């Protein structure tokens, strides 16, 4: 049993869809965030949800799933894609980077539901094209469309990235998932051995260097006193296994399992300042910086669409009660 239901949240419009495992709540317009998360068995809420509108415009990649396209840093907002050079708007100041991408602070459309044994399907989809600023920084007709799908306990959450126009683009995608984490109940494991070492801009260097505490890393660790924005390599990669985070709240023995598929090379790990009960565990396709290393693109995960192309990226989000 699933159901659609059309919602105002914050004043925004929004679509609630779920079955009697998980409610979502896609708000289209505020960069089809997926701005809650809900476990209906025990009734939980797993995403950092906005106190108000404002505060979620305030900072629009700390609450539910912001997606990040391209994500994170380019610096000084400059690189070149086959001899041709790019500008796009240095929205981080002190460092002076381009940060986040186009598509978290904009409006998605909704282009169908479906309802089906399978569980439920809502899908948003965004035209660059139709964004007279983002086509000044980034002249392409790329269009983005987001699949999501609840059924059992799983939130599948799929990225169908298309080229329509006449020019190849490099482009990779991210999500600032910001899950509640609780310091003092919250164990955080992730599929990592190696992390991207940074200048003082959060810029990749170039060089890899081990995981310290990797062990702990792979069976679940605690993050008390732990201050942590850092850009881990998938492990997959190199040891193949699972690509996963995962956070376990110890009170309510919750398991969420948060999957990606092979083009997720890379996961940002960020808890701010760590006393802030939250975290943000994201995979992303490309590392930070991608399109300025000169680094094999099986390692930055940079990819490219000819005319006509498209690839979907698969990430779930999995419930599990034990
Ligand atoms: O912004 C275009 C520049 O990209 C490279 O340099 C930046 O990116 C590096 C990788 O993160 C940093 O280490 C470096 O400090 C940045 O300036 C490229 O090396 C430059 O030639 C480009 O101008
Ligand atoms: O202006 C810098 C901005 O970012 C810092 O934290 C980032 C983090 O570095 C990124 O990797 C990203 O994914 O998460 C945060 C931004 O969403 C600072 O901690 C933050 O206060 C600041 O706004």
């Amino acid at each position: 049993a699933n159901f659609i239901e059309k919602i105002t949240y914050l004043g925004t419009p929004a679509i609630k869809a779920g079955n009697e495992h998980l409610e979502m709540i896609v708000v289209p317009e505020w960069g089809s965030n997926v701005i809650s998360l809900v476990d209906k068995t025990t009734n939980v809420q797993l995403l950092r949800e906005p106190e108000t509108a404002e505060s979620f415009h305030d900072t629009p990649t700390l609450y539910g799933i912001p997606i990040l396209f391209p994500p994170n840093r380019i610096s000084d907002g400059t690189f070149s894609f086959r001899g041709r050079t790019y500008h796009f708007d240095i929205n981080e100041k002190d460092k002076h980077n381009h940060l986040h991408g186009f598509l978290y602070h904009e409006k998605w459309n909704v282009v169908t539901t479906k309802q089906t044994d399978e569980g439920v399907i809502v899908e948003t989809e965004i035209d660059l094209s139709e964004l007279p600023h983002v086509q000044k920084q980034f002249p392409h007709h790329a269009v983005v469309r987001m699949t999501y799908t609840i059924k059992e306990n799983t939130l599948f959450k799929h990225a169908t990235v298309m080229n329509k126009g006449k020019e190849a683009f490099p482009w990779g995608i991210g999500y600032h998932t910001t899950f509640i984490f609780p310091a003092e109940s919250s164990l955080f494991s992730l599929t990592a051995d190696q992390q991207w070492e940074l200048d003082e801009r959060l810029l990749p260097t170039g060089k890899l260097m081990d995981v310290p505490y990797k062990e702990a890393l792979h069976e679940g660790m605690d993050l008390r006193h732990k201050q942590l924005d850092d850009v881990f390599l998938s492990s997959y990669q190199k040891r193949g296994g699972e690509n996963q985070a995962v956070i376990y709240h110890q009170h309510a023995h919750i398991s969420i399992i948060y999957k990606a598929d092979e083009q997720f090379k890379h996961w940002v790990v960020y808890n701010a300042d760590g006393k802030q009960g939250y975290l943000c565990p994201e995979p992303y396709t490309w590392v930070t910086n991608a399109v300025n290393l000169d680094l094999p693109s099986s390692l930055t995960g940079l990819q490219v669409l000819e005319p006509g192309e498209e690839t979907t990226a698969k990430s779930s989000i999995t419930i599990e009660l034990n």
